[PDB]
């Protein structure tokens, strides 16, 4: 198959609170809805991000048990492919858990579902790639916009960061490589004080689905990833990164709409000009927005984390601008997790 993100589905306790949190704080548009005897859902749209929010209204629906375990979270990273039956057959033969066999399932395109990490799944969606399309079963239109968007301009999803139980990284990397044709593109041993993490990035052959997989290092003290695993009650999506053309301007625009970003101390910006010589922003700009700067063989990388507004403080989001950077960088990653540590330990 040749995987693109069709949509990301989150399971939610409260549809109207979640939908308008994305509309109001992040400038998503409402695109479509889907309802049955067991759920109500909305499809939200901005740039190339399609977010689906689903609230179960019956204990039949798998979200009821998910919400009881996790609170709100990502449940399905759905992938567009040209031949779903082929992609499924090959994935299952290579080891994928079969969750639902290819079929209509609603005048729908052909759809199937396989397992992913933890309890997150992947719906495979048949698309010929000629156009933006609503998730299957949804009525509405993809030609929608939020005219109150102002200066916020989220372009797409850059990657998903995922927390795994210790000892699960190596085998989850291998699963994505064998079942789905993903490749290992980056890896990083992360240290924050006396805690550490192991991480490996797998990415679909198309470039379009990236997962930054992280497990606790059992040789160091327990920290952030252990906390996530305990509070979430399992492996899961820790953050989603959204692309922008200009991270400084996105932080400003999102801040005004109510989004709180993590703080990075002035010491970091003092140390900076000796580490990297900036190419698209001023050191002043970065300092003011707590945006982090690093570099790849390919160019520069600007990233920032959002403070979690989840009741368990689990999932959070990231704004990322790539100026030729193709992967990630040690200094950004160390600083991102040090922002997290600062927020949570003080
Ligand atoms: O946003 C990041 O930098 C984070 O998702 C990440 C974690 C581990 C890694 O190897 C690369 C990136
Ligand atoms: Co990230």
């Amino acid at each position: 198959q040749n995987f693109e993100i069709d949509y990301v589905e989150m399971y939610v306790e409260n549809l109207e609170v979640a939908a308008f949190s994305w509309v109001d704080k992040y400038a998503f548009a409402v695109a479509g809805t889907s309802r049955s005897a067991d759920h109500r859902s909305i499809a939200l749209r901005q740039g190339q991000v399609t977010l689906v929010l689903t609230e179960p209204t019956s204990d039949r629906h798998p979200a009821a048990a998910y919400l009881q375990t996790h609170g709100d979270g990502v449940a399905d990273i759905a992938m567009a492919t040209s031949d779903v039956a082929a992609a499924y057959e090959a994935a299952v033969r290579a080891g994928a858990e079969a969750v639902r066999a290819p079929g209509q399932h609603s005048a729908a395109v052909t759809t199937a579902t396989i397992g992913g990490f933890g309890d997150v799944v992947h719906t495979l969606i048949q698309r010929d790639g000629t156009s933006a399309e609503l998730p299957p079963g949804f009525t509405g239109s993809m030609d929608v916009t939020n005219h109150g968007k102002g200066d916020v301009d989220l372009l797409g999803i850059d990657h998903f960061a995922i927390c795994l139980n210790a000892g699960d990284l190596g085998p989850t990397v291998e699963y994505y490589e064998r079942a789905l044709g993903f490749r290992q593109i980056f890896d990083e041993h992360i240290v924050v004080g006396a805690q550490a993490m192991n991480s490996t990035v797998v990415q679909s052959a198309s470039g379009a689905v990236t997962l930054t997989l992280i497990e606790p290092d059992r040789n160091a003290d327990p920290g952030q990833i252990d906390e996530f695993l305990k509070d979430h009650q399992g492996a899961g999506v820790q953050h989603i990164a959204f692309n922008s053309n200009d991270a400084v301007r996105a932080v400003k625009a999102l801040s005004e709409r109510g989004v709180e970003f993590l703080k990075t101390p002035g010491a970091y910006y003092d140390l900076l000009g000796e580490r990297i010589t900036l190419q698209t922003h001023s050191l002043d700009d970065l300092r003011a927005t707590n945006v982090l700067a690093d570099e790849d063989h390919g160019g520069q990388l600007f990233q920032i984390f959002t403070a979690s507004t989840h009741p368990r403080h689990t999932i959070f989001f990231e704004v990322i601008e790539r100026q030729g950077a193709g992967t990630f960088g040690s200094s950004n990653i160390k600083a991102l997790y040090e922002a997290v540590e600062l927020e949570r330990t003080g």
